[PDB]
């Protein structure tokens, strides 16, 4: 234990934002055990990754080129402008030649490598140029691919630092509830409370027992023994002893894994500190409440016994086969009757041939029966139909949600994920990282898969860091487990990344202190005091001096390096919440422009919800890639940094729809349908440009209508919708009456050439693109269902319900034929033109006038 070895932990601890060594809030040593067990999976990843490729994190995709990009490449060639000094050469190149044929073919025309100008994005390795996302991005963006020739980075910068019985216990299970202790009680005194003890598994309660009600006092005793109807030998690994307390309604809960990470049956005394309620993921944690001084506690007693340990295991009637498929063919949200289940089970080996049955089949399992489980494991010993199945993210996600607590059922889904290439991991990472909250133990296959894909790739690890840190900073329920996974990662990403993260962490702490210190200059009046402006430009000075790091990677776009702050352009938005608007220079001289990097840091909205939505949006964008479509969404970058703070990308050349109305019209709701188009034109003199800023609108507007309606958030005020001086429209702020499917106001239809209720050229163009994108999603109904369902379970602070999830099922018209569907959407589009500005005017009355 040298000083060097201690300093390291200390740094990592401040990088994580929680002390992973702490042991003040543990009733066992699972965390310590898990930090120790991750040491091996990390080393294996570090030692087996190529130093260079890892050093340059090439970004690629072995997927085909969409139909909308194919058409953008004359024959099979493309141009690439290479820059040396100020020299520049344009070259037509073999669309299929490794970045190696280039260079060599360049040397023969006019120890290096190609890099995207102004960005840390290298095109290297044995991959067809066209398979590089940067290229594909430029093509669709009709932009010139500018690459500067520079020296390859030196892997040395990624240097890693120096490193007794069995089942048989035919007895039942029981627990003693001695009492509950709370140093304080509710104002609305004179209450009654009781302890409820449930033996849970996969959100399913196998058994349950209570205690008698008593008045709610600072100390309620019982010393009552509760006997459960289940046999010790029947408790499965991952089962939770869920302890709850109701008050004459749920109010406090805590949980304890009955079988620990060593396979032992928990025993002994326990004083667990409980979480209080204000249905969702937090209710499943094995973590205890750290605030011991203010948190209700529960004193319980577990049967003192020697050492009970769990042992690690070693054609049909048509008419029936038909009803079996009727069940296997039901969306994820459909229930399962007792008959449905028994049927599914009896025909295990049959149901087993179809991968889409796994979620349903493994839920008909009676996990409270040791005998049934064993067969279940036997049933999996032979996983040929699965092993050989084609990876289905949607199906695999369903096995990782809160319905399965079994280690072997989850591991098979993780097994199918090993098959994802980096470009896909990056599409499902956020949700894969949220899924860790359903793991019953801190060490898991899914937890090791995220370590492994992180250590193995810089883009993935850059994000894994932020997705976890986001949860460690504002989740007391899961900070410990996530803190252990992030430490393990920080221990193999390299000295380089370790230094970047630090630059980022500094800039963020410093800048958020400012954000809050500025909000406190007027928490109720939308008046950017002339002094409030000088006040801000002043703190940025103090910091910008010799404190704030001169530069830093942009967390939501790692391939970008921020330079200094352009204090002049910095301001405090005229928003109730007073978000900061900051501008920075790019720190890369080779950048082919002088444009700044804009970032907004804000307090008061939950940006974890925005990350969730924004990510599902990129997922939709990729779902349309397969069906060969481009809806022009613009999921700007957004990263939750702490409680109700975080950063947001500033999309250039863009404004609020409402603001557009406000200028032409004014500070009232008499909205003029022509303002928008009169805005595009003024910002796009050149016909060819304006004529192109209209097609974008049609597509962008269409896509958000669809995406926003499928997610159930299509109804919102004008202020939450934005447009770019290139016509790209895009939603924002996702933080008894009138309603609408989405936003398709009169001004929008005006841009498309339809003053009245008469179809137009662009309108039909829009109508076709809609139904098209809409139907393209249904082709993934299940994927969207389980994604929407995971989201509500880990992204919503309030307890969500089935009724909440089901919405998505209707919006996607499950069990319906494409025909009916096409219509459903077109009808929804109709309600829009039938309410014109109705809903907006109302919103303006509610949000603006406080009515
Ligand atoms: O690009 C912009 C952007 O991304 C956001 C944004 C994103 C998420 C939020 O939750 C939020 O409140 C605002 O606002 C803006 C506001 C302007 O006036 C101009 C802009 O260019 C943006």
């Amino acid at each position: 234990a040298s000083e060097e070895t201690l300093a390291f932990q200390r740094q990592l601890n401040a990088l994580i934002g929680y002390d992973v060594t702490d042991v003040s809030n543990v009733h066992d040593d699972e965390l310590e055990f898990t930090r120790r067990r991750l040491v091996t999976p990390r080393m294996a990843e570090v030692a087996g990754r190529d130093p260079k490729l890892y050093a340059m994190h090439p970004w690629v995709t072995s997927k085909p080129l969409p139909e909308y990009l194919l058409k953008k490449i004359t024959n099979n060639c493309v141009f690439i402008v290479i820059h040396r000094s100020t020299t520049s050469q344009t070259i037509k190149v073999s669309a299929d030649d490794t970045p190696g044929t280039i260079l060599q073919s360049f040397f023969t025309k006019m120890d290096f490598v190609l890099r995207v100008c102004g960005r840390d994005e290298y095109l290297v390795g044995e991959t067809p140029i066209k398979n590089f996302q940067w290229v594909r991005q430029c093509l669709k963006n009709g932009e010139e691919i500018h690459l500067v020739l520079d020296t390859p980075p030196d892997p040395a910068l990624d240097e890693v630092r120096k490193e007794v019985s069995l089942w048989d216990c035919d007895r039942k299970f029981r627990v003693k509830i001695r009492g509950i202790d709370i140093p304080v009680l509710p104002r609305t005194a004179d209450l009654t409370v009781f302890v409820e003890a449930n033996i849970q598994y996969g959100q399913q309660v196998l058994c349950q027992r209570r205690t008698s009600p008593k008045p709610f006092t600072e100390e309620v005793l019982w010393n009552v023994w509760l006997e459960f109807s289940i046999k010790i030998k029947d408790l499965p690994k991952g089962a939770l002893l869920n302890l709850q307390i109701y008050c004459g309604q749920l109010l406090y809960y805590v949980n304890l894994l009955l079988i620990d990470h060593r396979f032992l049956l928990r025993h002994g005394e326990y004083v667990l500190h409980m979480w209080q309620l204000s249905f969702n993921a937090d209710k499943l944690t094995s973590a205890t409440n750290p605030d011991k001084e203010n948190s209700m506690s529960i004193s319980i007693l577990l049967d003192n016994y020697c050492h009970p340990i769990a042992l690690p295991k070693h054609e049909m009637p048509n008419q029936l086969r038909k009803q079996l498929e009727a069940i296997i063919a039901t969306d994820p949200l459909n229930p399962l009757t007792a008959e449905d289940k028994e049927l599914l089970w009896h025909f295990r080996y049959e149901s087993l041939k179809d991968p889409k049955a796994y979620p349903k089949l493994f839920s008909s399992v009676k996990w409270g029966q040791q005998e049934i489980v064993a067969k279940t494991y036997q049933l999996l010993a032979k996983r040929e139909v699965w092993d050989q199945s084609a990876l289905d993210v949607g199906l695999t996600m369903q096995l990782l949600d809160c319905n399965f607590s079994d280690e072997n059922v989850r591991a098979i889904a993780v097994q199918k994920l090993e098959s994802l290439e980096d470009d896909d991991v990056l599409h499902y990472l956020l949700q894969l990282v949220q899924a860790v909250k359903f793991e019953p133990y801190h060490d898991s296959a899914l937890a090791r898969f995220l370590l492994k894909r992180g250590l193995r790739n810089k883009r993935i690890g850059h994000f894994l860091f932020w997705f976890l840190r986001s949860e460690i900073a504002q989740s007391r329920h899961y900070q410990q487990r996530f803190a252990v996974i992030l430490e393990a990662y920080l221990r193999g990403c390299g000295t380089a990344m370790l230094h970047d993260f630090t630059q980022q962490v500094q800039v963020i702490d410093m800048l958020q202190k400012v954000t809050i210190d500025i909000k406190s200059l007027s928490a109720e009046k939308y008046d950017v005091s002339s002094q409030v402006i000088s006040q801000l430009k002043q703190k940025l000075e103090n910091l910008q001096n010799l404190n704030l790091p001169q530069s830093f990677r942009v967390p939501y776009d790692p391939g970008l390096k921020a330079g200094a702050l352009v204090i002049e352009k910095c301001k405090v938005m005229a928003s109730k919440k007073k978000p900061l608007w900051l501008e920075f220079k790019c720190a890369d001289p080779t950048a082919l422009s002088n444009e700044t990097i804009g970032i907004i840091f804000k307090h008061g909205d939950d940006l974890r919800q925005d990350m969730l939505i924004l990510q599902i949006l990129r997922i939709m964008e990729s779902i349309w890639e397969t069906e060969s479509l481009d809806l022009c969404l613009l999921p700007y970058g957004c990263i939750s940094t702490g409680d109700k703070i975080g950063m947001i990308e500033i999309v250039k050349d863009a404004t609020t729809i409402a603001k557009i109305q406000q200028s032409t019209v004014g500070n009232t709701g008499a909205f003029k349908d022509e303002v928008l188009s009169h805005w595009l034109k003024e910002k796009c003199p050149i016909e060819e440009k304006f004529q192109a800023a209209v097609e974008r609108f049609v597509y962008s507007c269409a896509g958000y209508c669809v995406a926003t309606f499928v997610l159930g958030i299509g109804d919102r005020h004008n202020d939450n919708i934005m447009i770019s001086e290139t016509g790209n429209l895009f939603h924002i702020d996702f933080g008894n009456k009138e309603r609408v499917p989405f936003v398709l106001t009169p001004d929008f239809l005006f841009v498309m050439g339809t003053s009245g209720k008469k179809t137009s050229l662009h309108f039909q163009k829009f109508q076709d693109v809609c139904v098209k994108a809409y139907l393209a999603l249904r082709h993934h109904t299940n994927l969207l269902i389980i994604l929407f369902s995971m989201m509500l379970m880990t992204g919503m602070p309030q307890l969500t319900s089935k009724e909440d999830i089901e919405y998505i099922r209707d919006a996607l018209t499950v069990g319906k034929s494409e025909e009916d569907a096409k219509k459903y959407f077109l009808d929804q589009i109709e309600v829009c033109r039938d309410k014109g500005w109705t809903v907006q005017f109302n919103w303006f009355l509610h949000l603006v006038l406080g009515i």
